[PDB]
């Protein structure tokens, strides 16, 4: 109408969306400059301008909306409420409204406050490349029910079982006696707690209840020891962790379940619950983590990344002067340019030599070879700019790059006085990247990742818009609330606070990449409620689970003479290696020489070797050695089995030579580490296995340029962390550790000089530091120390230069992102192998499927035995009792029975223990009524054929079984275990399984996982040999290293150490995990009191090679785990 058409013009008109751009930027503005250590009451002028200016767009907003509605309608698809981002508009003007009406009401009530945070989320709507992603990212949402479902299942079944089995267990501290006698002067607290403040408990196990920890272990205090009275143990106490970790109730369960979800404190709620309850519920973790925290959020990713393709490919399917020439010969020559390449490389090398306590002549020897350098760079560049011309220098860029460097080089040289030498220096550096200006394959590697980023940058937009929000929402909710207690006369607050918006930001990109975010969510749930765990849960999904797999999704679719017999030879020396591995399991570093097990040790490693030596001559003759092609070594596997046969012998050599044995002690460790290398031949042994490393192997190549473009970078950022700190890793541990400045200081207090393990003094030690802090774990501190570096020998202070934050996150962004490029790489190469596969044979079975079509159509009616059952006064139980109106009521029947058992917790009512019997009783009465209904509707057959009763009759049978049990104990009939009523009531759960009946995408999906189960079968058979192979190498390397009071250990706690081999088995599996294992090899890496070989030997220079090796093996065979999850996924869904 003309009244409509009177405000259309403004609407329309894009100025407005850009101005209301302009103020959403202001609304983020005035966000930002909130200060809730400070603002109390808004007693001050900035917080009045800010009322001021968020008043003014409050009042753009009412303005804008009123506009927008009475210029396109109200209430239809295309009024007003026709896009979910307008009804969303709406509802920050009406909640803004309502908060300034109470505003005027004189109540603060800042809990609409909480609102204010989700004003920015406006900004989608009104930017295209953001509504478009994010629009695709809610289309594709609705199809992750299946995988939230499962998620649901994963939570309550382990959830159950816990809060059944240690319900308000942890809380048991050791108390004193009930009648204790003390003089007086009472200083000893009603329990034992090792370290102040209950930082560390010492979690007993109730008698009767066998755990470990029974008292009686209590550390002996170091006249008297007190400790020692601590005798009795009850349950009656706040629970660890600051009452945040705990089996009480079913939510703290649940955060729990989420804890280890997300591999972080996991070893310590395990050896918590280890010291509660039972020694064997290591087992309940170790199925935990393989069955949640890597089948499903793997899983996750799976399912992003198939249904945005295939949503992708829907709307995609919706819209379908004469020396000049002579000295140009001299630079096309591709030998002086080789010339110069060397001169790079060897400048490179230089200027990465220089290190902490540098020698006085190697600094000069740096700075002359530098001026060398630079006077060659400007030689060839005063070259190219005459023989080629000015215009011809110019039209390649990378001249220009190098005439830049070399200005900036030259004006360090001028820069003798003062400030060239603090930045100048630090610019250098870019003459590393000069190497892909003629190195041909990154180019199209580089080109490759900048078509790839032209669909990030809206998505890194999306991230960046994302962690505000929750930052300043952090803010809202924990903003002062983390005033962490004094410990020195006043409340020092912690440095992973919320107090202001860049400490907001940085610890939410913290929580981002679960590294200590336990840590801030206990200080989190011990401040507010513990609902506040709500916040993290919800941060965590919507961030890694649902968004950075996402970020694949778009990277990936962006992309888019003897006589011979050999029968069972192999299976036979098959066995037997695996007879030497259960030989290689029992070299533990405790056998006092002259054992038995020593004598049998030896002879057992004689006969091994005895035989390999012989089926080396046996499968030699059949071959020779290297007699004409198609001999024994043209096989790397025989060539393995040769060198491994090969080394064993010199080791029984070297052995039998033990007499003099000085100075051959490092031939003996090297002939060690060798021998536990040796059981491998399993995959020359094994067909499977050797399909699946060659797959390894080959799907490695196309990623090898990517590999060498992120080792590139780790030396160059490496360089950087040389160059900012390089003796600022020095602070003086202590009891005071303040008031003073340096070393000086620190010696008259005499406190320790200490150096940290990980630090940047020479380039080695800064490239172990930049691995440790691109694996997402322990590099919290490596921040820490970082901000807090001053100057080469004095103490560091709190955040004295915050901006080498840029760097230690522009770090992480980077590597993630060629971690994940590597991932899409191997994705996108297998799915190109697999794409000739389903091409080539696929073509087969379509013959087929349509064969079984019509195998389907002799199923057409072989007249069914309904007319058995009508007239057989079950003429309704066939039909009517099958119907699906009957079975939702069991479905229902199982969700009342679900919240029954989620209600279970310590303490609990008398009322409440009669009720859940008899709700109990009521559902076991129903099941049989159910079942007795089935097996009137149908006779024996469909009793096996369906392959559910079966299910559903076990389901039944333990739950008669189980009502059977309190029936004896009401009585006391006869005594029964509690231990048996347990495991009873824990099983009782089972009945849950019946869903998966309704439930058909989780049949399709889990099946979907079944149909890869040959190879990802394979891929874990491996993964259990690495280990294998792992743990014989750390058992012999690391076997020594004690672990007590006098060598304190941040990694191996009580059974992660490496004296053993199955504690050696458990750490390495938490190395693989992710958890605290940089905290292994600090542990590891350790100069001793010379009481041993081990801590003066090597170890520096094979230790972290170890754990970096195991690292990236674990990862890559993880990965591909994945990659064949996701394909069989893919092959199904084209089917
Ligand atoms: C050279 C190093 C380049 C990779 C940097 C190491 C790294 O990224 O480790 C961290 C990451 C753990 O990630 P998260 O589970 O979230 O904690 O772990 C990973 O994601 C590493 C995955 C990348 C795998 C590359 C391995 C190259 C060599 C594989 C040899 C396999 C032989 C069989
Ligand atoms: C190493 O870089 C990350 C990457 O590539 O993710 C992995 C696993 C990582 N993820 C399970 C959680 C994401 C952790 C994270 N959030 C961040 C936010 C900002 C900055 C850094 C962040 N770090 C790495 C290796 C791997 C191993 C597997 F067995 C299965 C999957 C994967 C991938 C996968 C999810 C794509
Ligand atoms: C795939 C999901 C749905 C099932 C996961 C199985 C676990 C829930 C069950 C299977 C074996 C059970 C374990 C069997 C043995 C023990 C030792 C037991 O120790 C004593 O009772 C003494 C404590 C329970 C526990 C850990 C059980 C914990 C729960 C476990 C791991
Ligand atoms: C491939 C190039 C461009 C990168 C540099 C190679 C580094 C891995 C190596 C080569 C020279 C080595 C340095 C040679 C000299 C020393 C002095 C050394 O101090 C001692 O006195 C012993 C500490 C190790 C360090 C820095 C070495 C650290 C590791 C370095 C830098
Ligand atoms: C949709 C789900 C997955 C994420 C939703 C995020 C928020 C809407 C949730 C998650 C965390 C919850 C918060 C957890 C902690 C708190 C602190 C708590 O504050 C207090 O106890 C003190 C009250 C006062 O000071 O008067 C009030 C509930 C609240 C705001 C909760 C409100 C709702 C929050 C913000
Ligand atoms: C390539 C990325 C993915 C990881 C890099 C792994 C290795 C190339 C790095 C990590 C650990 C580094 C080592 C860590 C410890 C040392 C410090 C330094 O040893 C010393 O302490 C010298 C003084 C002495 O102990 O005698 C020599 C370099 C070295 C071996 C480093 C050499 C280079 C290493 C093996
Ligand atoms: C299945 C893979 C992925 C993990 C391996 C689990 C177990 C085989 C490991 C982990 C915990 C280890 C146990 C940790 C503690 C001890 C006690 C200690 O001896 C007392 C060393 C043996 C043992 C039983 C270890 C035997 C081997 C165990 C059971
Ligand atoms: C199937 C393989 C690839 C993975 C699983 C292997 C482990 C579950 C097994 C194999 C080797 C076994 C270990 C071999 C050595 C010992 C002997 C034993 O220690 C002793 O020698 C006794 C000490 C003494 O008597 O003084 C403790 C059990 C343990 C860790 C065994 C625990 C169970 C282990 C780790
Ligand atoms: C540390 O320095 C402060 C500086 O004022 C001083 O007050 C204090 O006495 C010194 N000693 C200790 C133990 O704090
Ligand atoms: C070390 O710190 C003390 C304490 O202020 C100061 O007096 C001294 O000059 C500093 N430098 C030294 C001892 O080289
Ligand atoms: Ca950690």
């Amino acid at each position: 109408t003309s009244p409509r058409n009177w405000c259309i013009k403004m609407v329309c008109n894009p100025w407005f969306e850009c101005v209301s751009m302009l103020v959403i930027l202001l609304n983020c503005v005035t966000l930002g400059m909130y200060q809730p250590c400070d603002d109390m009451d808004c007693l001050s002028d900035r917080c009045k301008i800010l009322q001021v200016f968020d008043d003014f767009i409050f009042i753009f907003f009412a303005m804008e909306m009123v506009l927008k509605m009475v210029a396109l309608g109200i209430f239809g698809k295309k009024c007003y409420l026709g896009d979910t981002w307008n009804r969303l508009d709406f509802f920050i003007v009406m909640a803004g409204m309502v908060e300034y009406s109470l505003d005027l009401q004189n109540i603060n009530l800042s809990a609409i406050r909480t609102v204010r945070v989700l004003r920015p989320l406006k900004a989608i709507n009104r930017v295209p490349s953001m509504r478009i992603l994010v629009n695709l990212l809610l289309d594709t949402l609705p199809m992750l029910g299946n995988v939230l479902l499962l998620c649901f299942f994963v939570f309550f079944i382990f959830g159950i079982i816990g809060v059944q089995l240690w319900a308000g267990l942890l809380r048991n501290r050791c108390f004193l006696e009930e009648n204790f006698t003390i003089q007086g002067d009472v200083a000893l607290p009603p329990y034992y707690q090792p370290e102040e403040d209950d930082e560390m408990p010492f979690i007993c196990s109730l008698s009767g209840d066998n755990g470990i920890m029974g008292c009686h272990e209590i550390p002996p205090l170091k006249c008297v020891n007190w400790n020692r009275y601590y005798n009795v143990c009850r349950t009656g106490s706040a629970n660890p962790h600051k009452g945040a970790i705990n089996f009480d109730n079913i939510g703290y369960a649940w955060i729990v379940i989420f804890q280890v979800i997300t591999l972080e404190g996991w070893v310590e709620i395990m050896y918590y619950v280890m010291d509660a309850h039972s020694f064997y519920n290591f087992i309940y973790f170790i199925l935990l983590i393989i069955v949640g925290s890597f089948f499903m959020i793997n899983l996750c990713l799976v399912v992003i990344a198939t249904q945005f393709s295939e949503t992708k490919q829907r709307e995609h399917r919706l819209m379908l002067r004469e020396t000049r020439a002579k000295l140009r010969g001299i630079v096309d020559s591709k030998y002086f340019n080789r010339g110069i390449m060397m001169a790079i490389l060897v400048n490179t090398v230089s200027m990465g030599i220089e290190h902490h306590e540098q020698p006085e002549e190697l600094t000069n020897i740096l700075e002359i070879c530098n001026v060398v350098f630079t006077s060659m760079f400007a030689l060839e560049m005063i070259l190219k700019l005459a023989a080629f011309g000015l215009f011809d220098y110019l039209r390649n860029p990378y001249n220009i790059f190098d005439s830049i460097i070399v200005i900036i080089s030259i004006w360090e040289i001028v820069g003798q006085a003062d400030g060239g030498l603090s930045v100048l220096r630090t610019f250098r550096l870019l003459r590393v990247l000069k190497l892909v200006r003629f190195m041909p394959a990154l180019r199209r590697q580089l080109v490759v990742l900048m078509k790839t980023m032209d669909n990030v940058a809206t998505f890194c937009m999306l991230l960046m818009l994302f962690i505000f929000i929750f930052s300043i929402l952090g803010m809202h909710i924990f903003g002062c609330k983390f005033s962490l207690r004094t410990d020195t006369g006043d409340t020092v607050p912690d440095r992973k606070n919320f107090d202001s918006l860049l400490w907001a930001i940085v610890t939410v990109f913290q929580i981002l990449t679960q590294e200590d975010w336990n840590v801030v969510l206990y200080n989190g749930m011990a401040s507010t409620s513990p609902w506040a765990s709500l916040y993290f849960v919800a941060l965590m999904t919507f961030g890694n689970y649902v968004l950075f797999n996402l970020l694949v999704a778009i990277l990936v679719e962006g992309f888019q003479q003897t006589i011979i017999a050999h029968k069972l030879f192999d299976y036979v020396v098959l066995a037997f290696i695996f007879l030497n591995c259960i030989t290689i399991a029992l070299e533990r570093p405790q056998i006092e020489a002259g054992s038995t097990e020593r004598i049998f040790l030896t002879v057992s490693n004689y006969i091994f070797t005895a035989i390999f030596v012989g089926e080396m001559t046996l499968k030699v003759v059949s071959l020779g050695l290297y007699f004409g092609e198609q001999a024994y070594l043209r096989s790397s596997w025989n060539v393995l089995d040769g060198f491994l046969v090969f080394v064993s012998i010199i080791d029984i050599v070297v052995s039998l030579a033990s007499a003099g044995g000085a100075k051959i002690l490092g031939v003996l460790r090297v002939l060690r580490l060798l021998r536990t290398l040796r059981p491998l031949r399993v995959i020359s042994r094994a067909p499977g296995l050797k399909l699946v490393v060659e797959t390894l192997i080959s799907s490695l190549k196309p990623i090898g340029n990517i590999v060498l473009i992120c080792c590139a970078f780790f030396i160059i950022f490496g360089i950087l962390g040389v160059q900012l700190f390089k003796g600022k890793f020095y602070h003086c541990l202590g009891v005071d550790t303040r008031n003073i400045t340096n070393r000086s200081d620190c010696m008259a207090a005499n406190y320790r000089w200490v150096h940290h393990k990980y630090n940047f003094d020479n380039l080695g030690q800064a490239l172990m530091s930049l691995f440790v802090l691109a694996s997402k774990d322990g590099w919290v501190n490596i921040m820490y120390n970082g901000l807090d570096a001053v100057a080469v020998d004095q103490q560091p202070v709190t955040n004295h230069n915050p901006w080498m934050l840029l760097y230690f996150i522009s770090f992480l962004l980077i590597v993630s992102f060629f971690v994940l490029n590597m991932f899409v790489g191997v994705v996108v190469e297998n799915f190109h192998k697999c794409r000739q596969h389903q091409e080539a044979e696929e073509a087969r079975r379509r013959e087929e499927k349509r064969l079984r079509r019509l195998e389907k159509k002799r199923r057409k009616a072989q007249r069914l035995p309904y007319y058995a059952t009508y007239c057989h006064t079950r003429l309704l139980i066939h039909s009517m009792c099958t119907s699906h109106y009957l079975d939702i009521f069991i479905t229902f029947i199982i969700c009342l029975n679900v919240v029954t058992m989620s209600l279970e917790h310590y303490n609990q009512p008398t009322s409440l223990e009669t009720a859940l019997k008899y709700c109990n009783y009521m559902f076991t009465t129903v099941f049989v009524l159910e079942a007795v209904l089935k097996l009137v509707a149908f006779g024996l057959r469909r009793f096996f054929k369906d392959r559910w009763n079966q299910l559903d009759l076990a389901i039944v049978l333990l739950s008669v079984m189980g009502i059977t049990l309190e029936e004896i104990e009401i009585n006391a009939a006869l005594p029964i275990n509690p231990t048996i009523i347990r495991i009873m009531r824990v099983l009782r759960i089972a009945r849950v399984l019946k869903l998966l009946k309704m439930a058909t995408g989780m049949r399709a999906l889990l099946d979907t996982v079944v149909q890869a189960l040959p190879q990802v079968g394979n891929l874990g058979l491996l993964f259990m040999l690495l280990f294998f192979i792992y743990a014989a190498l750390g058992v012999e390397l690391f076997g020594k290293l004690v672990c007590n009071d006098e060598n304190p250990c941040e990694g191996m706690s009580r059974h992660a150490t490496f004296e053993n081999f199955g504690m050696a088995f458990l750490t390495l599996f938490q190395v693989s995990t992710g958890d605290n294992w940089n905290g292994i090899m600090k542990d590891t890496l350790r100069d001793c009191t010379h009481d041993e070989r081990s801590c003066l030997s090597s170890l520096q220079f094979v230790s972290p090679l170890y754990f970096v090796s195991f690292v990236l093996t674990a990862q890559f065979v993880l990965i591909n785990v994945v990659v064949a999850v996701l394909m069989k996924h893919l092959d199904d869904s084209n089917k």
